[PDB]
């Protein structure tokens, strides 16, 4: 298994707030891997799991429920640590549909204050956080709870609009591209045909030539769509073991 593809990587970093010591989990492990699918999955959590420290050398684990984003929190720096924050929270982008987005906007696409969904005022509604639980129904953000097509949305603070959807640039259009689009550094990273990318950083499932650290021209960071080699377009190596490689389909700057 692996859900590593889905976080975005900050190396040698580590988190921390202050607070009086305040329940961190911890587990030693093999791999971060390992850490990414306990994170995700969540199992054995008493909260829900946004970022997670992995300790290189003494291969333990520590899983955070906030991110370098949340309401007061430091960074920091560790030779031997990596922050995995998950894209989920992060992101200022949508993948298709949006069910997964889980970033800060507030605001409808006609621009009108989201109404918080622990409100029935100004609209009354079955959407409390207790009912859809996991999909972070929290303040005003805009969320798509149920996956549906009109991509994310939420109630609307005037009386008159019940709810409305969230203008969210898809992660395909927010950075374009452009010529062969060998300068391309947005965070697409899904191909055409809708696979995932693999993340450089990985030789697995498919084994390659392109280790980041021999290439820091190229902008390898995570599984982001690049262009290393000149092809028309930018592209990925996929996470289907029977297809090396496949085209992303980047919108162009128009």
């Amino acid at each position: 298994r692996n859900t590593l593809h889905e976080f975005k990587k900050s190396a040698k970093t580590t988190l921390t707030k202050e607070d009086p010591l305040l329940k961190i989990k911890t587990k030693k492990v093999n791999s971060a891997d390992e850490c990414a699918n306990r994170c995700i999955r969540n199992r054995g959590f008493t909260f829900t799991c946004k970022a997670f420290v992995f300790d290189k050398s003494r291969k333990r684990c520590y899983w955070y429920p906030f991110n370098s984003m949340s309401s007061g929190v430091k960074k920091g720096f560790g030779h031997e640590f990596d922050l995995y924050e998950n894209k989920d929270y992060i992101r200022n982008c949508i993948i298709g549909k949006g069910g997964s987005y889980k970033g800060t906007v507030s605001i409808t696409k006609s621009g009108i204050k989201c109404q918080p969904w622990n409100s029935m005022i100004p609209h009354e509604h079955s959407f409390l956080p207790s009912s859809y639980r996991g999909k972070d129904l929290q303040e005003n953000y805009c969320r798509n709870p149920r996956g549906e097509e009109g991509g994310p949305w939420c109630f609307t603070s005037n009386p008159e609009v019940r709810y409305e959807v969230c203008d969210i640039p898809q992660c395909s259009e927010v950075e374009c591209m452009t010529a062969n689009g060998e300068s391309y550094r947005g965070p697409m990273d899904h191909t055409e045909s809708g696979k995932t990318c693999q993340r450089w950083d990985q030789q697995t499932p498919h084994r390659h030539k392109f280790l980041p650290e021999r290439y820091p021209d190229k902008g390898f960071d995570d599984n982001y769509c690049r262009n290393p080699d000149g092809k028309p377009r930018p592209w990925c190596y996929t996470l289907d073991p029977d297809t090396p490689w496949e085209y992303c389909a980047i919108k162009t700057c128009a």
